[PDB]
């Protein structure tokens, strides 16, 4: 049925495993087909699997990526939670880092049907030699 | 006008050093006289300044309550931002520390039009003797 809270921890720190290691078609499972992500949240969202799909691919697609969280996922007991994760990649020619809170809710099956990812230019780090 | 991203992280950090010292007549002056509180996220939203002074009366009365930010607060370019703090506090007559991420958009006033505190129980840490 709808995820436990502890079963929103366990989703939603795997899907930051699977956009660790790049893993697309992965990470597009975990979405409901008609699921919504708004990455900055503050932009127009994209809807389905096909587009969403197409998010990933240009942006784990590229360049070198690395995501982990950086606390604890807080989970709660109506299928949604938020976590504070870490991105590594290369911006503007340098190795960046960029904090991140995701918020996501899930569906009766487990699935993500929300996707809100929060963060702006002051959350960048560009990082020395 | 509408928040910048640096505006918001300023006013989010503001917000927790308010419920930090539990002064209920600044933290109630953060929000809109037509705010809604959702706290725990999952529970029915709370309506305007009187019943939201009212749910800080009692959420920051009668025990001892500390909270301070334990990360940068991510925030976008719409008012909005996420961040990631703790919640020290008497839980089931022992010391508890909680972990929480809370969600506000801001409106054209700088003040709270939306809170979100994403945490339950699997966020509770009771601290052993
Ligand atoms: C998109 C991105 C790479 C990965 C990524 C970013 C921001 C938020 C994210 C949120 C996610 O849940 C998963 C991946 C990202 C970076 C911002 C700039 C960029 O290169
Ligand atoms: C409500 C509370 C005291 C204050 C508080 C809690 C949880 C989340 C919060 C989120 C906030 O943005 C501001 C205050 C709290 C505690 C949970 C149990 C408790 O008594």
């Amino acid at each position: 049925n709808l995820p436990t809270a502890q079963e929103v921890q366990g989703l939603m720190a795997r899907y930051i495993e699977l956009v660790d290691v790049g893993d697309i078609e992965a990470i597009v499972q975990m979405y409901a087909d008609d699921a919504t992500v708004e990455n900055p949240f503050g932009q127009p969202p994209i809807h389905g699997r096909e587009q969403i799909a197409a998010f990933y691919r240009q942006g784990l697609g590229g360049g070198k990526v690395r995501a982990s969280l950086t606390g604890p996922v807080r989970a709660s007991h109506n299928g949604s939670g938020a976590m504070p994760f870490r991105v590594e990649m290369v911006w503007n020619g340098q190795p960046s880092a960029l904090d991140v809170i995701d918020v996501c809710r899930f569906d009766e099956h487990g699935r993500i049907q929300t996707m809100q990812a929060y963060w702006s230019e002051v959350n960048l780090s560009v990082r020395e030699p």
